[PDB]
């Protein structure tokens, strides 16, 4: 019995775009193009596919030198450096991942202790839902992950469907005319008034600026590592990993640029919900965009106290649309496939770095075979620290620190890339067209300014972890 | 004719005393006593000078390895991680100290400049004031330690005499029962009353933080490597360099805490200065510690604007002196020493580096042979910087990235200790009793915690520099 190998389609295309689409898609890039206006935003989100375009040549160049095995994604680091940062920066994206599975389970746990509060009765506690929640969800992720990966390929190509549904509804629910409870919450069809009015930003509240929208975006749009992490489970990946990788940065680029200048041309950034403010004849006169619509909401907008509207209302995307059960159910699709794609790759890394005869720090966890063709070992390893992180289920002080763990690889494989082609390396021969030393270059020197520019502190912690092991396995 | 070599009173312990005592002694400690209090102050002190006890013991160690030249103190870095760390950071500890000539003579051009604007008529222009002087200054400088050691240490010696004398100034000063433009001012002798109340803080202002105090005062006590750079013109360094180098550090410490805790015992922190606001008897009441002497400062403390008292005049302690002028003169010793200081380090190691076969990145620079045994092509280069960057005159936003210059030293040179030490390096076999590897580790942590805790942008220029140059030089 030959193992299972992949099309570029269903092994790399699916997975990375799967893994790049987040909550941010449904939660907050409404309130972000509110904030920063239309414009403004295209350009935060432009500039932040530049580096993971970068950082995807480089993976390309990488794939089209030879066959690696899956999770070798940091051997080019291992033999362009030396063998004790491949090894600690293989042990960190290791980790990295076994925790972004954890921030990815308590996302979905949310969503369904919000959903059962409001219809039912919850258990005694408040925040023990979410231990609960996530601890049996991410046993049945493992379970079917083990089971084999044709049933991780099914439940990934179920996700996409259910985002591709939700993606129809709203788009549907956009061009209906507008209700009594949709116009009264803000809800206008495409006119070209709002979107006029929405193209220039207007800042507001602690967040409201420029590097603050910056700084909630950027780490959503990373996540292009996915297809490449099972690059030995491909029919051919040095024709797969490149196309696929690309077509899926382009194609979540574009669904980010289209929701945005979507979502800004049909709703006006404030409104009151209730369904009493339409106009008044011989109410003296009234200001704002809406009144020639026929609302009124001078109270809100001099008083600063209602909460619906494009900057005010987290969920103005889930009431567009035209079933709104539709798009929760894209939510769960859209975090349990990027909590299932970080526990493969957390597992195949995990196994990678346990074989491996150069880098013998934590060769000694194996004890039983788990010959089964699946990575047991490096799978119950990245059960044990995605279910320790999710009994903290306090992650959002963590975040940075991981955020920064992800771009120190980043970091160091473009570094990589660079230095092995500019030293002309004894068995680097990338024959991928779009490859050249500069631009790796400057992907390498921008990953290190925004890993310092976000936080600097979490980014000293990042560093200092990669140095302790670096200098531990010396001596 | 042999050369000449010097003791360890005239050699390394008056050099490390003059090249750490500064402006801050005279123009800003009085006030860090007044935000901080006395016991937080002294808190202050001796948590800066134990890193700079760390870093004497690490130099102190190297000093009892064998016989080094001088300007050779990133010898240890360069034979413990490479030649291409320890040509760089050479080359960078050399143009700080030819920058902080300039940042010293930038501050003796300003005393002389507001000592002319108050007795008679300036130069046409308010800012030119501080380039003439200072470019003639620098070159009698020049003059005198081009014309050979002796003179620059007699020199050094008259220094040391105008700063002792400036101090038994202020202490006889302290002594005397106060007449009435002191006491208006806020100088009332040694009481009891205002030794308690002043021990707690009191802060003010945008920079009143315990923090801002100590990123004010922290730069100034670094300079003790003024007598381990001239270490191949000594009798004997081994003996000599660790105990004049602690000496110094011990002593300038106890003249520290002593100004503090005798200028916090005789002034109030606010004062009018104006004559008539001694007690008028039936005036109802009065609030204050002074009006128990016989002064009211109520208006001032409720009004919050008047100039004078110890957190309000930068030039208290030459007020309460017994003869003003004396307390300039200190000032004038006290930044010319170190400019002095800092102009022959910087000469020595331009020297060393220019004749270094394993890092020829500036053997280029020598034409001329200038053999009269003097670095006469280290002279006229580190001259050069200076005269450059005091035409520009306006320092104060440089200052951060040459301060962080000096701490990737001190980090690298701990750091060469402890990797020497625990890699058991084939030639280093330390003498010095004092010595221990963990102290060095410690050292090196917390200079890079300290580099980037005052200013992260600055510490990633500086970090980025030594990466740019020792990447060039092994590409
Ligand atoms: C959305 N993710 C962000 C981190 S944001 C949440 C945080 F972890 F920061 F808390 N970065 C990456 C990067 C990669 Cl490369 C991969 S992956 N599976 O391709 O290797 C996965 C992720 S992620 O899914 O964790
Ligand atoms: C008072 N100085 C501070 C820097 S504060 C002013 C700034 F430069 F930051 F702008 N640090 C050092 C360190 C050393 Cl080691 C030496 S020296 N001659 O021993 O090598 C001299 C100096 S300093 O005199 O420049
Ligand atoms: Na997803
Ligand atoms: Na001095």
């Amino acid at each position: 019995k030959e193992p299972v190998r992949f099309g570029w389609v269903k092994g790399v295309m699916i997975r990375c775009m799967l893994n790049i689409w987040g909550v941010i898609l449904y939660l907050r890039l409404p309130w972000i193009t509110a904030q920063a206006g239309i414009v403004l935003t295209w350009i935060i989100i432009l500039l932040s596919v530049t580096v993971t375009s970068i950082t995807g040549l480089s993976i390309s160049a990488i794939s089209t030198n030879g066959k690696v095995k899956s999770g070798g994604t940091y051997f080019l680091i291992s033999r362009s450096l030396g063998p004790e940062l491949g090894g600690s920066i293989g042990l960190i994206f290791a980790f990295a991942n076994a925790v972004g599975v954890a921030m990815h389970t308590v996302g979905f746990a949310a969503t369904v202790r919000d959903l059962l509060q409001e219809y039912g009765a919850p258990i005694v506690d408040p925040i023990n839902d979410i231990r609960i929640i996530g601890v049996v969800s991410v046993t049945v992720l493992l379970a079917i992950s083990l089971a084999g990966m044709e049933w991780e390929s099914k439940a990934q190509v179920l996700f996409f469907l259910v985002i591709m549904v939700s993606f129809a509804n709203y788009l549907v629910g956009t061009l209906i005319p507008p209700s009594e409870d949709k116009a009264s919450k803000g809800f206008f069809s495409y006119r070209a008034d709002i979107f006029v009015q929405n193209l220039v930003p207007d800042w507001r509240g602690p967040d409201g600026t420029f590097f603050g929208m910056f700084s909630i975006f950027f780490p959503s749009a990373t996540g292009i590592l996915a297809g490449a992490n099972i690059s030995g489970d491909l029919k051919d990946p040095a024709i797969a990993i490149p196309k696929g990788t690309l077509m899926a940065i382009f194609w979540t680029t574009i669904s980010y640029l289209a929701i945005s200048a979507t979502i800004g041309s049909c709703v006006v950034r404030d409104a009151s919900g209730v369904l009493n403010d339409t106009v008044t004849p011989g109410w003296g006169a009234c200001e704002g965009l809406a009144c020639s619509y026929g609302w009124n909401f001078t109270e809100c907008t001099q008083q600063h106290s209602c909460h619906y509207g494009l900057i005010n209302y987290y969920q103005t995307m889930s009431m567009v649309s035209g079933f709104a059960p539709l798009i929760t159910a894209g939510i769960f699709g859209a975090t349990l496939s990027s909590a299932l794609a970080c526990l493969v790759s957390a597992a195949k890394v995990f196994q990678c770095l346990c074989e491996d005869q150069l880098y013998p720090l934590i060769g000694f966890f194996g004890k039983g075979y788990g010959k089964n063709k699946e990575p047991v070992r490096g799978y119950l390893l990245a059960y044990a620290i995605a279910v320790a992180f999710i009994i903290i289920a306090e992650l959002n002080t963590i975040a940075p620190i991981i955020s920064n763990f992800f771009l120190c690889s980043y970091a160091l494989i473009n570094f990589s890339c660079f230095h092995a082609s500019i030293t002309n390396s004894p068995g680097w021969r990338p024959s991928f067209q779009y490859y050249n030393k500069w631009a790796a270059l400057f992907g390498a020197i921008i990953s290190v300014v925004i890993m310092f520019l976000l936080t600097w502190w979490a980014a000293l912690i990042a560093i200092g972890v990669v140095l302790f092991l670096l200098l531990y396995v010396i001596y």
